[PDB]
């Protein structure tokens, strides 16, 4: 058929019960997630093309770029909470592989600043059990789809897109097939 298990997608032995819909692992770190977030743009494509009622997940990861790594997650969790994710976005990925001028939790916190959170909402949010159960949260996702790269996208708590299984050559072919997967996966 047109799509296929093991080509597009594959799908979780063990599927994970009350997972976001759509659920997107990547790292600020990871070049291949700079790639798709900021040149392929796959997350802005995907969620053109969802379903109504269809929500969009992103957690960030721990294992690339040791403590900076994780002071990520910790300031992804304090953008979620603070609901300001798509002023963040761009300029940590810049911050951490552009310029690389984010080297410290200090620098992290500098593009929120810069982005116009206020350093005590920052400060709250960043020290907050709340903030520490959104990185548990991230961590524990991680775990239940037994994570081994990213980026990762898995559908439903089922499915798990596989990028290599699409077409390579016009970046554009396969922005519009992974998208295009993940809202057949959505119905599915």
């Amino acid at each position: 058929a047109q799509y296929e298990d093991g080509k597009q997608y594959t799908t979780l032995e063990k599927p994970v019960a009350g997972a976001p819909q759509v659920l997107e692992f990547f790292s600020f770190f990871c070049p291949h997630c700079y790639q798709f977030e900021e040149v392929l743009h796959i997350s802005d494509n995907v969620k053109k093309k969802l379903p109504e009622g269809v929500k969009m997940t992103k957690y960030h990861v721990n294992f690339m770029g040791g403590d900076l790594g994780k002071d990520l997650t910790q300031a992804w969790a304090v953008a979620m909470a603070l609901g300001v994710e798509d002023k963040v976005t761009v300029p940590l990925f810049e911050g951490v592989q552009k310029t690389q001028t984010i080297r410290s939790a200090s620098d992290i916190r500098d593009v929120f600043i810069n982005a116009g959170i206020k350093g005590e909402e920052y400060d709250a949010a960043w020290n907050s059990f709340v903030v520490k159960s959104l990185v548990a949260q991230q961590e524990k996702a991680a775990a239940d789809v037994q994570l081994r790269g990213v980026p990762a996208m898995f559908v439903n708590g089922k499915y798990q897109l596989n990028p290599q299984g699409m077409d390579t050559s016009n970046m554009d072919v396969f922005v519009q097939q992974y998208a295009d997967t993940v809202k057949y996966l959505s119905e599915k």
